[PDB]
RNA sequence: AGACA
RNA sequence: UGUC
């Protein structure tokens, strides 16, 4: 066993050219009120609807005007007013029509506060939500035992970017690492079940473009994990249309049929004809990772964050957060294009990537355990798979702009 | 469904 | 079962 460590100088982008360095929630909130987040949503009606059956609750009410004065403190969105709606039952159909209600009233988002758990209600609202308008939903009976300042200082770091705001990015050397990283892969829904994603990010950690395939068959799975690839990169491209690409990463992952070895060559083939459709440049190095939780990680006998260790030339373990034990994530490399005497260096820049990409994380002043690359689309899953086994709306990527480029997911 | 181990 |  070889170890090296990511080199740990490193920083978030956010307003006006600002930065702040990682892991100091602190210093971020402090940086995000005097210099705003990286990109401040445009909102059209400076209007957001919060929906519940709460009466004239005391706690509707310091939420509310915390909401409202962090929204503009901290996020920078001026002008905001938040309207109100309440609903008799918590039934499904009374809900939906305090939803239209406010639609219909010109709102850039909803905030829906739900009783208690209850997952075929939630995921029905949640679906018909995301085919309308950006939302964030809420449970009084979380609301009620969690104290309000970190509950809203989180809530909104996810609700801004659904709206279209750019909290913060990586800063990001622009020689070192990926043009674009492309996260990929499938998730079972039931057992003859499929639906693939793929999802294209930036090496500063946006997600650029983001489509899901048809919820399929589990045998089909070669053809729409190779079709669905396609149309992230069609739909990139004709959306970034003289961006060269010269270094391409793939990170497969989630849990997806057992053949691997013929998932690499289709994923090669992809590329080939990505190549020869002039969407990617005529001689792009490019490398095919999975990406893979593993078991804990011990260190005996009396391990930094970003510690790479070397279990074989193609597979690495990598550690995400600070035992203070740990899950580090597996990291192979399945299939690259790579000539030899780079590959040492190579490995490591695609490391490092993976390292920062997991300090990504648009959910909260918390980032996950995984690279936004693999996270992302497992919040994906997540939704679409609940709207499955709880008939929902479907939820449709061609259909409009702002799903295939918006964290709706969060 | 505020999230994170 | 914990953390803010
Ligand atoms: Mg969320």
């Amino acid at each position: 066993m070889e170890y090296k460590i990511v080199e740990n100088g490193l920083t978030y982008r956010i307003g006006n050219g600002a930065s702040v360095p990682i892991s100091n929630t602190g210093e971020l909130i402090k940086g995000l009120r005097n210099y705003g987040p990286y990109e401040v949503p445009s909102l059209k009606y400076n209007q957001i609807a919060l929906i519940h059956n709460n009466q004239f609750s005391s706690l509707i009410n310091q939420l509310k005007s915390q909401i409202s004065s962090k929204i503009d403190e901290v996020w920078h969105i001026h002008n905001i007013n938040i309207s109100e709606f309440i609903y008799d039952s918590p039934h499904f159909d009374s809900i939906k029509s305090q939803v239209d209600n406010a639609i219909d009233t010109g709102v850039d988002g909803i905030m829906l506060v739900l009783p208690e758990y209850n997952t075929p209600l939630y995921y029905k609202l949640k679906s018909y939500l995301i085919n309308s308008i950006p939302s964030q939903f809420m449970r009084y009976d979380i609301l009620s035992n969690r104290n309000l300042t970190f509950y809203v200082d989180n809530l909104l770091v996810q609700f801004v970017s659904k709206l279209g705001g750019k909290p913060w990015i990586l800063n990001v050397d622009p020689e070192k690492g990926s043009d674009i990283i492309i996260g990929t892969g499938a998730t079972r829904i039931d057992n003859v079940n499929l639906f693939c994603f793929a999802m294209v990010f930036k090496k500063d950690g946006t997600m650029l473009w983001n489509e899901i395939s048809p919820i399929v068959t589990s045998s089909e799975y070669l053809t729409y994990l190779k079709s669905t690839i396609k149309k992230v990169v069609y739909g990139f491209k004709k959306s970034n249309p003289d961006w060269d690409v010269e270094k391409l990463t793939l990170h497969v992952s989630g849990k997806r049929p057992k053949m691997k070895d013929g998932e690499t060559k289709i994923l090669k083939e992809t590329v080939e004809e990505l190549k020869k459709q002039e969407m990617v440049s005529r001689d792009v190095k490019y490398a095919i990772l999975h990406l893979n939780e593993t078991h804990p990680f011990w260190v005996m006998g009396d391990p930094y964050e970003g510690t790479k260790v070397k279990l074989s030339s193609k597979r690495y373990l990598l550690t995400l957060l600070q035992p203070y034990p740990i899950k580090p994530l597996s990291v192979e490399i399945v299939s690259d294009n790579w000539t030899s005497e780079e590959y040492y260096h190579n490995v490591h820049e695609i490391l490092d990537e993976i390292y920062y990409l997991s300090k990504m994380n648009w959910r909260g002043f918390r980032s996950r355990n995984l690279p936004v690359t693999v996270n992302y689309p497992k919040l994906v899953a997540g939704i679409i798979a609940n709207v499955n086994r709880y008939g929902g709306y479907p939820i449709n990527p061609e259909g409009n702009r702002s799903l295939q480029t918006n964290p709706w997911f969060l």
